[PDB]
């Protein structure tokens, strides 16, 4: 049947519905800090989430999604790697089903307890369908999270997570601030990707951060409550929603520090 983290629809079953599973530049991979390149000529981030408008969490089958209103530029990235302005259009997580594994991308081989990823997409593209369409139109923002302290701005996405339990459910989710998810610093690796998930379209240029930000045990235990699952269905939870590291091939990741 269709793709899944499943041992029969898994990541390495996607090639045959999706051949750019095997391409050039394909994400996740694992960052080796000693390889990557310092650069210079690399700008600082900026992240202007003040006037960030959440609308809705959802539990699309994969992970859940939190949107935003992606009308106007309110919530915008640009500098570093990029070129314009880039609009949050929506935000999800990545987790294991135990504390060591979860994230997608990987430092040194090391794997965290999750990853987020907030999505943006070129605005010279005027929607996300076209930006999709480019080399350059999306760009996703990925922070690791290891266990350890509560992180008070999670708190709000993990007291809403009993009400879209299974596949297909949403509810509304206004006046969520994003800001609450961004470790101290901006450093930064980056380097040319994909979409991790089917159809794994070449079209983002990724900035993972250096710093990690601390979740709590029962923040992460939550996250694993969700079902995969619609209603109705035998139950199947959500974990392990990650794709493993592909190869880097002709590629290089650049670091904003030294
Ligand atoms: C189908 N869509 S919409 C969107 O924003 C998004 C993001 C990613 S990710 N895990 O590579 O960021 C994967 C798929 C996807
Ligand atoms: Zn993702």
């Amino acid at each position: 049947h269709h793709w899944g983290y499943g041992k029969h629809n898994g990541p390495e079953h996607w090639h045959k519905d999706f051949p750019i599973a095997k391409g050039e530049r394909q994400s996740p991979v694992d960052i080796d800090t000693h390889t990557a390149k310092y650069d210079p000529s690399l700008k600082p981030l900026s992240v202007s989430y003040d006037q960030a408008t959440s609308l809705r969490i959802l539990n699309n089958g994969h992970a859940f999604n939190v949107e935003f209103d992606d009308s106007q530029d309110k919530a915008v990235l640009k500098g570093g790697p990029l070129d314009g302005t880039y609009r949050l259009i929506q935000f999800h997580f990545h987790w294991g089903s135990l504390d060591g594994q979860g994230s997608e991308h990987t430092v040194d081989k090391k794997k965290y307890a999750a990853e987020l990823h907030l999505v943006h997409w070129n605005t010279k593209y005027g929607d996300f369908g076209k930006a999709v369409q480019q080399p350059d139109g999306l760009a996703v923002l990925g922070i690791f999270l290891k266990v350890g302290s509560a992180k008070p701005g999670l708190q709000k996405v993990v007291d809403v997570l009993d009400s879209i339990k299974t596949k297909g459910k949403s509810a509304d989710f206004t006046n969520f601030d994003p800001r609450g998810l961004l470790p101290e610093s901006l450093d930064y690796w980056t380097y040319p990707g994909s979409l991790t998930t089917p159809p794994l379209l070449e079209c983002v240029t990724w900035i993972v951060l250096k710093e990690p930000i601390s979740v709590s045990s029962e923040q992460v235990l939550k996250f694993r409550k969700l079902n995969f699952n619609g209603e109705g269905e035998p139950e199947e939870l959500m974990v392990d929603n990650w794709r493993p590291a592909q190869p880097l091939k002709n590629r290089q990741i650049k670091a904003s520090f030294k």
